[PDB]
């Protein structure tokens, strides 16, 4: 599924991301835009052989099982295919574990390089929340 901007903001808010670990909703929308272009089916392979999955590009080295990342962990206790669903529940629940792991949203490279220190409230402007 390719979400609209305000449709995703509303889904993230219902699942408890607004101000989760102090990160306002626009941070989460900005990260999804630059990680996946709001597409739940996005995948990207990394040089180490791991793969990033779904709207928040969650990596198979630590967070999910894909059967093809040797020596990896599965800290979200999910198959990586669950992160590609039109229902963002599994992605949000796993993201809450990642952002709690000590480095905050710096775990997402596109957030650090394209969202951090910018006017992130612009990503939710005009939405009926
Ligand atoms: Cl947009
Ligand atoms: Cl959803
Ligand atoms: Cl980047
Ligand atoms: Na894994």
């Amino acid at each position: 599924k390719v979400f609209g901007r305000c449709e995703l903001a509303a889904a993230m808010k219902r699942h408890g991301l607004d101000n989760y670990r102090g990160y306002s909703l626009g941070n989460w929308v900005c990260a999804a835009k630059f990680e996946s272009n709001f597409n739940t089916q996005a995948t990207n392979r990394n040089t180490d052989g791991s793969t990033d999955y779904g709207i928040l590009q969650i990596n198979s080295r630590w967070w999910c099982n894909d059967g093809r990342t040797p020596g990896s962990r599965n800290l979200c206790n999910i198959p990586c295919s669950a992160l590609l669903s039109s229902d963002i529940t599994a992605s949000v629940n796993c993201a809450k574990k990642i952002v709690s792991d000590g480095n905050g949203m710096n775990a997402w490279v596109a957030w650090r390089n394209r969202c951090k220190g910018t006017d992130v409230q612009a990503w939710i402007r005009g939405c009926r929340l």
